[PDB]
């Protein structure tokens, strides 16, 4: 980010900013959360009311991840809805405009399925991250008791060293210590392995979806060129338009290329 | 989509589905709109209450586009918020886990700025699409009057052909016809040109953002490999971890590569 | 269909639409089901009230197929009835008009027999499709019991593993499993074979009937040319008409050609 060498949140100029000026900001910027309900805050605050202390930190993230998933679902649904209106608007216009509108409308409506698949994979990653919390919360109580029965024996030794409970308390401490050692080792093992596996799974899906979206956008941009936007003075008639044999071929080729693409066919080559 | 050769919304198997089984669906699917308020429906329904008939179809799309923008903003904000919790969770863990968590946390927090830039460019595209509606709504009333003063002269000719208003009404019809012809030609010219320009502008931003996101995801996946997830039995100590000189270099290289990338350096090559 | 590349149900222009403008829509379009009775819905809803779950899906289609057959029968009956009125109307007119009306009336009345034969063949295809449902509904109960006596043994093993019923329950499971395996294999075999045979039988009849109808229509169109429609001013007498020797020959030739046609004499050659 730009904060890593500046005291202000303003963004330093980049290659894109040098080539083209930064886009103007939004006309309206309301100073509101935009959630529209108390459900988000209630769910965020109710997680730690009764849960164990050790697993609270990770358990808090699951709720906000679910909120992210819901917001992405709403975004995808609304973007899918917009394509229908864009398509129907083209009925009362020229034939070329109507045809281009319909084809680009299905092309842009394609996005919703990719968004839904990405949402499902995000849900699986969230499920694994949730699965970590179960082992953490199971580990905590075994550690608590061993610590408590240590203060117990310390206090009882302070009160009087002639009590016969010293040896049994010490042996209970030894057994609890062995169990806690085993639990503590496996906890680190499991958290490392699960974090690595889940996070690799989550990182593959996003790049796959991004590459598919980029391919769809490129195909749409290639298709848009066929409009033949030329100025005409009043009193003239533009020639009849015939581009169905090109538009249909473009749509079929785009669908086939999107379907054929596989994981090993990734065009992006990071440096 | 899969609807183009099937009667059911189910998706036909693809290369990705053949390689890996489809992800399991979400655990909960509530049968609700999810908007959380009547504002969306109210804004959608109030657009056509008083506006001209010709521009209503295009004016209806602006509101849903604004809703899409707001939902995307909420998604970006929540995803940005999640990274902070992910980062703070790593404090109470092993040193390697904490370091990897912090670095990948900033790497995944990077996404919000790209989302905001895409939102701004989307807003500019929406502004141009709005600008089309002004010319449409200005064109409509000029066309309405010429049609009305035609039924007027027709009715007055039917009533009695000896009235002296025939010639003045006919000439007013001629003048209104000339003005309507000019307006009708320019309307088509302007709508074609503006649609092409705005839609090219909108299609470039999405592919740029997708390529940047894919690069960030690839760099993060490359960074994640350094975890060295190996199983350890209880009673052993893992060697001290030293990977700061690699993690910091990876972060710096990723930031430099993201900054250096330009429009002409697009790796994606559509067929 | 036209939905396979468009978001709207509107039909894209075709060769026929390019050659001739699309026909105007019907004058009246009532927003009603048109069934005229609750019998259709009652029969559709009563099929699954008590039947087995596996065969319900296929059993639901038989009722709607019977409804299709009844509607086709009503259509054929009404079309047959219309020819009688068309023929009787020609009595009070010119001799040539009366003769042409009678001959084309029998030619168009011919259609009803072909429709009845197609209906009978449709009924046979429906009978075979019904015959599939019997085997499906016989297969289901054999599968249900094997599954149930599995949950039974699982629960009884959970309750106490020292019961002596484990071995007898397990052997009953084994025998039911073998029977279910045999039934499951034969079910797939039978459904595939019956579907293929019935659907070939159903597809042959429709093309035969369509070819016969096309031949009849072509012969009628050829016969209609003999009317000699020419304009006449008042005060003149048209020459006496003599075309019985041509009309009777045309009717006889049409009947002979329709009778002689066989399956191997199909003129249609799909690409
Ligand atoms: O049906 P409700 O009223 O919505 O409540 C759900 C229920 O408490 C589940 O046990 C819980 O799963 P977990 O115990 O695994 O957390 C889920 O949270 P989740 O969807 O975030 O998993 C809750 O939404
Ligand atoms: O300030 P408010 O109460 O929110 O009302 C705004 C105001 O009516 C603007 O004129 C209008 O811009 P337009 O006339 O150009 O539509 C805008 O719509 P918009 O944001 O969709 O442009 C509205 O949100
Ligand atoms: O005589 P009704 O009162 O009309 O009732 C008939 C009777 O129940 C038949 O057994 C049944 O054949 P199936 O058992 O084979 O279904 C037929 O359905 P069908 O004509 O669709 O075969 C029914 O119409």
């Amino acid at each position: 980010m730009h904060r890593t060498y500046s005291l202000r949140n303003s963004r330093a100029p980049t290659a894109s900013q040098l080539q083209n000026p930064p886009p103007p900001p939004s006309t309206t910027k309301g100073r509101f959360f935009g959630k529209g309900g108390l459900a988000y805050s209630f769910r965020r605050s109710a997680a730690g009311a009764f849960g164990p202390e050790l697993s609270r930190k990770l358990s808090q993230l699951v709720k906000i991840e679910k909120n992210v998933l819901r917001s992405m679902e709403l975004t995808a649904n609304e973007r899918r809805d917009a394509a229908k209106q864009l398509s129907i608007w083209g009925l009362e216009n020229d034939d070329d405009v109507s045809d281009i509108t319909d084809k680009l409308g299905v092309l842009i409506y394609e996005v919703s399925e990719l968004d839904d698949q990405f949402i499902d994979r995000y849900d699986q990653y969230r499920l694994t991250l949730k699965s970590i919390r179960d082992i953490e919360g199971s580990v905590q109580p075994s550690r608590d008791r061993k610590d408590k029965i240590t203060d117990k024996i310390a206090y009882l030794k302070y009160k009087d060293p002639q009590s016969p409970k010293i040896e049994v308390l010490e042996q209970e401490l030894v057994r609890a210590e062995a169990e806690s050692l085993v639990a503590e080792a496996q906890l680190s093992n499991i958290t490392r392995s699960k974090l690595r596996a889940a996070f690799n799974y989550q990182f593959d899906s996003i790049i796959e979806h991004s590459e598919k979206i980029a391919l769809i956008a490129g195909y749409g941009k290639a298709l848009l060129e066929l409009l033949d936007d030329s100025p005409v003075t009043p009193g003239e008639t533009r020639p009849a338009y015939d581009g169905y044999e090109a538009s249909k071929q473009i749509i079929i080729d785009a669908e086939s290329a999107l379907n054929e693409w596989t994981l090993d066919s990734a065009q992006v080559k990071p440096t």
